[PDB]
């Protein structure tokens, strides 16, 4: 039935990532996955059979109160993402360890300290930053998981660990970047940025991360095609990232809607008015959209090496009438979005919106857990549908 065309000039290691963070929240909500033949079974392992080689997983600091009560969003810590990073490297993927260096979501609106650094001059912090960076990934290794890259932040276009100035988010940039070398000289460093539409934007950054002697390895960028414009335009901007600096480029988060229907209860993300769909709300459409951002980045050429979907797998807890009982597992699990708990350190934004899963309906699998035929992209890229 589903249809994909071959990508041309795609390279055989290209990264096909997803990032699950909210897996572990999902299955201790009682939420289960399936393979095609409709059976139970991990979805690390569906995931790997649907040619997936890589995992991405969010870490934040400390995504709880004082009594332990978690953020929500996943409740991704560190002991989460070394769960994840077992599974994934027990399944043959590498894993890209996300640091947000924030008790909570990070992007280019949110870039807060976590609350153990809210006291800390600069240079407390850039040391802690870097200590925690070092024993976070030690202990991954400890786990015998299989690093392949580390985002040093999330979407840092504008600050990182409540610092604003780029001369002291380059200092905290390179804190990252140097943990991870003493760790593992093959891992690769990434910085991660968002807004590829912006004119300009991308190239001044690259320019700022060059002058202040950042040492990374990945210019990674965010592609939702609702906001961020082309498909054209993201080539030439990564295009141009990697010629004029010589880094490797990619997608670090990427999705589409295969449904317009919202599963669990929770307003979801997309589709919205204004929003930009050049694909139809299908999982036909979703899938041609995976696809061409595989073969947007891979048009840059060598240095284009992959694309990650972001969370492929945030189904419901329960379904949309049962709205009532689904916070309950939300409140509890933390397998929504964000967590009423979450107020004391995000009273702006999660603080009046939590709930659950605002992206049900971009995920690769249906409500129920079943993986939908779309989520054969990753294979089809290769030579493309019969
Ligand atoms: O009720 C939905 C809720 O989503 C929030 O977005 C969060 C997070 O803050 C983002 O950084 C992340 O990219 O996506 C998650 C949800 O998938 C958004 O900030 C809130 O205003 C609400 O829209
Ligand atoms: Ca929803």
């Amino acid at each position: 039935g589903l249809y994909v065309e071959k990508v041309s000039g795609l390279r055989k290691d290209f990264i096909k990532g997803v990032d699950v963070s909210s897996i572990i929240a999902l299955e201790e909500s009682g939420v289960a996955f399936y393979n095609e033949s409709g059976k139970k079974q991990d979805i690390f392992k569906t995931l790997k059979e649907a040619g997936v080689n890589y995992v991405r997983v969010r870490i934040w600091n400390d995504p709880y109160d004082a009594n332990g009560n978690g953020y929500g969003g996943g409740n991704n810590d560190l002991e989460k993402a070394i769960q994840i990073g077992k599974r994934a490297t027990a399944n043959g993927m590498k894993l890209l360890a996300d640091f947000h260096y924030s008790d909570f979501w990070a992007d280019p609106a949110k870039q807060k300290a976590p609350k153990a650094w809210a006291n800390l001059n600069f240079e407390d912090k850039k040391t802690a930053l870097y200590q925690y960076t070092k024993q976070s990934l030690k202990a991954m290794k400890a786990a015998g998981i299989d690093i392949g890259m580390v985002q040093v932040g999330n979407e840092t276009n504008g600050g990182l660990a409540g610092e604003t100035d780029w001369a002291k988010m380059s200092q905290l940039f390179n804190a990252g970047s140097q943990a991870v070398r003493e760790t593992d000289s093959n891992i690769l460093v990434a910085l991660h940025f968002t807004n590829p539409e912006t004119s300009g934007r991308y190239a001044w950054i690259a320019e700022t991360l060059h002058r202040h002697h950042v040492d990374y390895d990945v210019f990674a960028s965010s592609y939702y095609p609702f906001w961020h414009g082309t498909l054209k335009n993201l080539t030439s901007v990564l295009t141009s990232v990697a010629d004029t600096y010589g880094k490797k480029v990619m997608v670090a988060e990427t999705s589409y809607t295969y449904t317009a229907e919202d599963g669990d209860g929770h307003g979801n993300t997309a589709p919205k008015n204004g929003q930009t769909l050049n694909n139809p709300v299908t999982v036909q459409g979703q899938a041609n959209a995976v696809r061409d951002v595989i073969q947007a980045v891979s048009d840059v050429g060598e240095a284009g090496i992959g694309v990650f979907y972001w969370e492929p797998a945030w189904i419901p807890v329960g379904p949309a009438h049962r709205l009532e009982k689904n916070k309950a597992l939300w409140e509890t699990y933390g397998s929504g979005w964000a967590t009423s708990y979450a107020a004391e350190y995000d009273p702006e934004d999660a603080g009046k919106w939590f709930g659950g899963s605002a992206v049900d309906n971009q995920a690769l699998f249906d409500f129920k857990g079943r993986p939908l035929p779309s989520l054969h992209v990753f294979q089809y890229v290769d030579t493309g549908t019969p």
